[PDB]
């Protein structure tokens, strides 16, 4: 089997991506945020506490003749930015672009924090991370995607995000005409749950290319670019007036400015990230200054390539056996 579905940013600074994904019988059909830094499926319920609910579409169990409560199994999640949420799962058909699984656990939110009520556009997430990281209470369930996985043509997905536009997950199968030039594939770890691999190197605009190892995770549940403050500091130090705010919580640069390009190692490939894919825009409605889209990961612990980064690739993840990640230009 394979699967197909286009995924839409959400707001015109493509602050996250949603993917519609139909739930229980009939379909429920939700704008779900597919996480590769997380291994949760989880959704705005009829079970959410009212008050914490503003226009998301809402999954109702007690509509699907396909639901069943899983007895006893809570859950509770707590994201990098300090968001949440928890409640109690029911087992669902659920379907992306055309792929179903059956018996998929749909973890219902009871509560959510305020950044997912203050977000309309995001009826819940499905991580596509290692199912090592479900945090469903006392029995961990799989995500969509390992459950769907030995009945795909391939046991892979695909993310090819767009800069400012829409773009698609595959399941099953390589779009090979995504894609300019050949995959490059690298090794993963997957001690910590995550997709981490380790890039070859960086370049900041037309600078000479710096060898060296930077580990981190592709996580397309992240907008930004997170680096080690030196490298950061490097391309921020090419942008006149350019400074990292306290006040503002990062790099912030004159709205103003042309943005250089953004270069990262993948084995002897590279993938250039154009400069305007690393402007956020204003930090405040009318400001003239505008946030950076490559911040420090000084302080989070880990390196991630997020959104600004997979979104200048096609990318593959490799779910096989030992499992890799592969990267192509677009
Ligand atoms: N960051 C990852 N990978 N997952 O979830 C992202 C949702 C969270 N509120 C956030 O904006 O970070």
């Amino acid at each position: 089997s394979t699967g197909s579905a286009t995924t839409t940013p959400i707001d015109s600074l493509d602050d996250a991506y949603i993917t519609p994904v139909q739930i229980g019988t009939p379909a429920q059909t939700l704008n779900l945020d597919f996480d590769t830094g997380s291994s949760d499926l989880w959704v705005f319920s009829s079970e959410t506490t009212a008050s914490e609910v503003d226009g998301q579409t809402i999954y109702t169990p007690s509509k699907s003749t396909t639901a069943k409560l899983l007895s006893g199994a809570t859950w509770s999640i707590s994201y990098g930015d300090g968001s949440s949420s928890s409640g109690d799962v029911y087992t669902d058909t659920v379907s992306v672009g055309g792929l179903t699984v059956t018996g998929q656990a749909v973890e219902s939110a009871k509560k959510v924090s305020s950044s997912f009520t203050e977000d309309s556009t995001i009826d819940g997430l499905l991580g596509l991370a290692f199912s090592t990281l479900n945090t469903v209470s006392p029995t961990q369930q799989k995500t969509f995607f390992d459950n769907a996985k030995a009945s795909l043509d391939s046991p892979v997905f695909t993310a090819d995000l767009g800069y400012h536009a829409p773009g698609t997950y595959n399941f099953g199968f390589i779009d090979t005409t995504a894609y300019t030039g050949s995959i490059t594939y690298t090794a993963v770890s997957t001690k910590q749950g995550f997709w981490e691999w380790t890039s070859t190197g960086y370049a900041v605009g037309s600078g000479t290319f710096k060898s060296t190892s930077i580990d981190g995770i592709a996580d397309t549940g992240t907008t930004l670019l997170y680096l080690p403050a030196t490298v950061v500091s490097a391309y921020w130090a090419q942008v006149s007036g350019a400074k990292s705010s306290s006040s503002v919580g990062g790099y912030v640069f004159p709205c103003s400015a042309t943005l250089p390009s953004f270069t990262f190692g993948v084995g002897s490939a590279r993938i250039v990230i154009p400069g305007d894919y690393i402007d956020f825009g204003p930090i405040s409605t009318g400001s003239s200054s505008c946030f950076g889209g490559i911040q420090s990961s000084a302080g989070i612990g880990i390196n991630i390539f997020g959104d600004v980064a997979l979104k200048a690739a096609f990318v593959v993840f490799n779910g096989a056996t030992t499992p890799t990640l592969g990267f192509a230009s677009k």
